[PDB]
C-alpha cells in the first residue's frame, strides 16, 4: 500500500527567514508560542534541522536550548520531539524506556513490533552510534523471560521475505498457533515465538485466516489487551502490525485518549514519529474503526497551544 504522512516539505522554505521569525518570537519578554507552533508544524523535519543550523549561523545560539528555556509543559515536550531528527527519534524513545530502574515495556513493544526490518536496522545502527551500547544488550539487560526472547527475535530484523506461500506450512502453523492459543500462550512458547517472529508478513496473514477458520475466533480474541502479560501484549502488537501498522498505531492513539486521563507521551510519540510516514493512513483507520476522527478526539482530549500543535500535525 501507499503510505502518506501529514507533514511535507514546505514550498518556498527559507531557513534564514524562519530562523529570524523564531528569534523574534523567543526574544525578550513574553513568547510568541502561536508563531513557533505554526512555523514548526508546517516545515518538515529536514527543514527544522536546516532552520536550526541557520539560527546558529545568524545568532550563535542553539535553537533547541532556547525553545526549552522558553517553552514549558506538554507543549515543550511536543516541540522538543518535533526537533529531534527523524532518524534519531525511535532510538531516543527506546533509550529512555530502557534507561533507569524499571522499563517502559509499552514503548519497547510498540516500537519494536510496529517497525519494519529496514527501520529496525537503521534504529539499531543509529542507537549504537548515539549511545555506545547496542540496543540488543540494553533490551536483554532490562527485559526477561519469553518477553525478552521475542523482542530479541524481532530485533534481528530477519523476517522471511514474501515469496512462495506454501499452504502445507501455513496450515501447520495455524494448527500450532491454535493449540498454543487454547493453552493461553503458556506452553511451547518457543514454537510460537519462531512463527510470529520469523514468518513473512503475507504468510502470517493466511495463518491468521486459517486459524480463525479453525476456531471461529480471530487470533487476537485469545488475548485480553486490557490485562497483563508483557509477552501477550507483544503477541497482540505483532498480530496487529502484521495485519496493518496504521491500524495498530490508530488504536494505540485511541487508547491513549480513551479513559480518565491522557497518555500524552504516547500521543506525542505516535503523532510526531509517524507524521511523515503514515499518519494519514493512521487517520483513515482511526475513523473507520472508532467511528470518529483523530482530529476531533484530540481537540476534545487536549488543551491549549499543545492542542493546536497536535491539530496542525493531524491536519484535517
Ligand atoms: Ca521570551
Ligand atoms: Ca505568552
Ligand atoms: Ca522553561
Ligand atoms: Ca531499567
Ligand atoms: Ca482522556
Amino acid at each position: 500500500q501507499v503510505l502518506r504522512g501529514t507533514v511535507t516539505d514546505f514550498p518556498g522554505f527559507d531557513e534564514r527567514a524562519d530562523a529570524e521569525t523564531l528569534r523574534k518570537a523567543m526574544k525578550g519578554l513574553g513568547t510568541d508560542e502561536e508563531s513557533i507552533l505554526t512555523l514548526l508544524t508546517s516545515r518538515s523535519n529536514a527543514q527544522r534541522q536546516e532552520i536550526s543550523a541557520a539560527f546558529k549561523t545568524l545568532f550563535g545560539r542553539d535553537l533547541l536550548d532556547d525553545l526549552k528555556s522558553e517553552l514549558t509543559g506538554k507543549f515543550e515536550k511536543l516541540i522538543v520531539a518535533l526537533m529531534k531528527p527523524s532518524r534519531l527519534y525511535d532510538a531516543y524513545e527506546l533509550k529512555h524506556a530502557l534507561k533507569g530502574a524499571g522499563t517502559n515495556e509499552k514503548v519497547l513493544t510498540e516500537i519494536i513490533a510496529s517497525r519494519t526490518p529496514e527501520e529496525l536496522r537503521a534504529i539499531k545502527q543509529v542507537y549504537e552510534e548515539e549511545y555506545g551500547s547496542s540496543l540488543e544488550d540494553d533490551v536483554v539487560g532490562d527485559t526477561s523471560g519469553y518477553y525478552q526472547r521475542m523482542l530479541v527475535v524481532l530485533l534481528q530484523a530477519n523476517r522471511d521475505p514474501d515469496a512462495g506461500i506454501d499452504e502445507a506450512q501455513v496450515e501447520q502453523d495455524a494448527q500450532a498457533l491454535f493449540q498454543a492459543g487454547e493453552l493461553k500462550w503458556g506452553t511451547d512458547e518457543e514454537k510460537f515465538i519462531t512463527i510470529f517472529g520469523t514468518r513473512s508478513v503475507s504468510h502470517l496473514r493466511k495463518v491468521f485466516d486459517k486459524y480463525m477458520t479453525i476456531s471461529g475466533f480471530q487470533i487476537e480474541e485469545t488475548i485480553d489487551r486490557e490485562t497483563s502479560g508483557n509477552l501477550e501484549q507483544l503477541l497482540l502488537a505483532v498480530v496487529k502490525s502484521i495485519r496493518s501498522i496504521p491500524a495498530y498505531l490508530a488504536e494505540t492513539l485511541y487508547y491513549a485518549m480513551k479513559g480518565a486521563g491522557t497518555d500524552d507521551h504516547t500521543l506525542i510519540r505516535v503523532m510526531v514519529s509517524r507524521s511523515e510516514i503514515d499518519l494519514f493512513n493512521i487517520r483513515k483507520e482511526f475513523r473507520k474503526n472508532f467511528a470518529t476522527s483523530l482530529y476531533s478526539m484530540i481537540k476534545g482530549d487536549t488543551s491549549g497551544d499543545y492542542k493546536k500543535a497536535l491539530l496542525l500535525l493531524c491536519g484535517e
